[PDB]
């Protein structure tokens, strides 16, 4: 006998609000609040994950970075539990587009089993979406160097979920880099 | 203490999934996602509802009718308890706008409690919409239209949540319908 909260649904209608305007780089073009339930799923799905925290974490892991939201908004709308989760998979905008990941790399192992959870789905559910379909425009090296890029970082959230990060190098063996 | 099961997310990947094309009838042309989101959320935040089964019929509650799912499809994968509500508030298209619109009023009052809750905020999202925006290429005769309709039905579903009726009226109040 269970059921989301007004406030998980409230999250859920948050994310998808704030990301109205915002799609995934496809063919198709879908939008990207997609991405975000992916995220948010893997881990009820996938990774059996019984907290709330985590769940609506996910939604809103793409949301004061993409989006036009603050932690403050998360904050007096879902509380510090879950704004310390966001600000933890949160990137600083104020960086260069390649400073960012090779910055991801370095914070992940410091991170806690809370946000791993959340970093790994997100990298696995872009995996998945990136496996032969590539993105507008995207150079075929580039679609490359995401893989070794992605795997680095997993690399170092490694010891989090065994069955996510199971299907994560299912990819990496698949594609050959491990 | 509460938690949306994995089938509540398996629910909402698949909501989103065979939408990921479709799109709302506004200037901004927002993914059809948001809407069915805001309809589970209705019920979820306001009318406070605790169960599952009718959230996730909200969240599938235009799918059988919009997408290319079925109702063996929500069988298969969520059970008769779901497919059966979201059969209840599933016009059959084989039939024309005009007519579908017309039975919505007759089998209205006929519906089941659980079902009147989906078709009851189903209607106060999309009038909330039509306050605002008006849909792509459409009269302001056929926009008052929709109004005089939702109370049609809507008057048929009362009795159901004095809440969201009671929403309900503020719309059609504000209008000059109450
Ligand atoms: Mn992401
Ligand atoms: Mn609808």
């Amino acid at each position: 006998a269970t059921y989301p909260s007004a406030k998980f649904m409230e999250c859920l209608q948050y994310a998808a609000f704030k990301h109205r305007q915002q799609r995934r780089k496809d063919p198709q073009e879908t939008p990207y609040v997609n991405h975000v339930i992916n995220v948010s799923t893997i881990l009820s799905v996938e990774a059996c994950i019984t907290d709330e925290g985590v769940l609506m974490a996910a939604l809103l892991h793409d949301v004061v970075e993409d989006t036009d939201a603050s932690f403050e908004d998360v904050e007096k709308l879902f509380g510090p539990d879950v704004c310390g989760l966001v600000r933890e998979v949160t990137d600083d905008k104020s960086l260069e587009k390649q400073e960012r990941k090779r910055l991801q790399i370095e914070n992940a192992a410091k991170s806690s089993c809370r946000a791993k959870l959340i970093k790994l789905a997100d990298k696995l559910d872009n995996l998945r979406d990136l496996q032969v379909n590539t993105p507008t425009g995207w150079t075929q090296e580039r679609r490359d160097q995401y893989f070794v890029w992605a795997k680095k970082v997993v690399d170092n959230l490694r010891g989090t979920n065994a069955n996510l990060e199971l299907k994560l190098d299912e990819i990496f063996r698949q594609r050959g880099l491990l």
